[PDB]
RNA sequence: UCGGUACGGUUUGUGUAGGAUAGGUGGGAGACUGUGAAACCUCGACGCCAGUUGGGGCGGAGUCGUUGUUGAAAUACCAC
């Protein structure tokens, strides 16, 4: 609401449908007003979620990471601490990691365990739960394959979830990339919400969708090209 | 003049507190030029939720931005 929120993107039009190699393009410029920043994707659904059978809920492996560092640590034993330091994971703990947590150390960003360790995580997520940094095996962060486990954070696929009144939120990276590395991440999203399409979704699929990642409105983004972008 | 729809802007809700968990949801350590206890709308309905708020007819003039997560996102206020 100042005049800096206006100076950033004062030159975006709201009745002009734009490309997705034109909204890479002003995504830039949108970033030459603020800091860096995380990129928002906000797309609206043509879906009901009142229906169990039509909620949406799934993932997306992006091509170019997420822009975040992603400091796993491993709750390694035995093989698992050759398997682990193999993929990137920076921290290669042991049996006695349930101290390190609940001590002070917390410089990580996501816990991956073991099945020879499942007995003791129970004593762990309780303070890295809504810290965002406790092991989950339904999305994919507690397996016995160690060698992806690590990879999944290491390859930033995103989570998204759509909420109570049909709205998606997904993010492509940092405002200070590439418009090449950003056109892969958002293209290969869009390249998997439909291969998700729920197969009772009434009338158009994907109405509305906006990109916005520093301080500004949302450019309009053009649902009739799902082909070119590159 | 009285309505319906599409699009666009503001505002309203929240057992319980520091912006009545500043609605629901995801991002998120950087947004603001700011004396504000206060005079000029006494928040612009409402003033019951209890203090939401005078959002600038002040001053670009500097000391409420930052801060406590103790609540079923509180915050670093926005990319709905």
């Amino acid at each position: 609401t100042s005049k800096a929120y206006r100076a950033a993107a004062a030159k975006v039009d709201r009745t002009n449908l734009y490309t997705p190699l034109q909204a890479a393009k002003l995504a830039k410029e949108t970033s030459s007003t603020k800091q860096d920043a995380t990129v928002e994707v906000a797309i609206r659904l043509g879906v009901d979620p009142r229906k169990a059978d039509q909620m949406v809920r799934g993932t997306v492996n992006l091509p170019h990471g997420t822009g975040k560092t992603a400091r796993v640590a491993v709750f390694a034993v035995g093989e698992k601490a050759d398997a682990a330091v193999a993929a990137g994971a920076d921290v290669v703990g042991s049996d006695d990691l349930i101290e390190r947590i609940q001590g002070g150390w917390l410089e990580f960003d996501a816990a991956i365990a073991t099945p020879d360790q499942m007995a003791k995580v129970g004593r762990i997520a309780r303070v890295l739960g809504p810290r965002g940094l406790m092991p989950n095996p339904k999305t994919g962060t507690v397996t016995a394959d160690v060698a992806k486990a690590v990879a999944d954070i290491k390859g930033g696929k995103i989570n998204f979830r759509v909420d109570k009144q049909a709205n998606l939120h997904f993010v492509i990276g940092k405002a200070s990339f590439d418009e090449k590395l950003l056109a892969e991440n958002y293209g290969a999203a869009i390249d998997e919400v439909l291969r998700l399409k729920p197969s009772s979704s009434k009338g158009r699929y994907l109405k509305k969708i906006t990109v916005s990642t520093t301080t500004g409105p949302g450019i309009p983004v053009d649902p009739s090209i799902t082909r070119n972008f590159a």
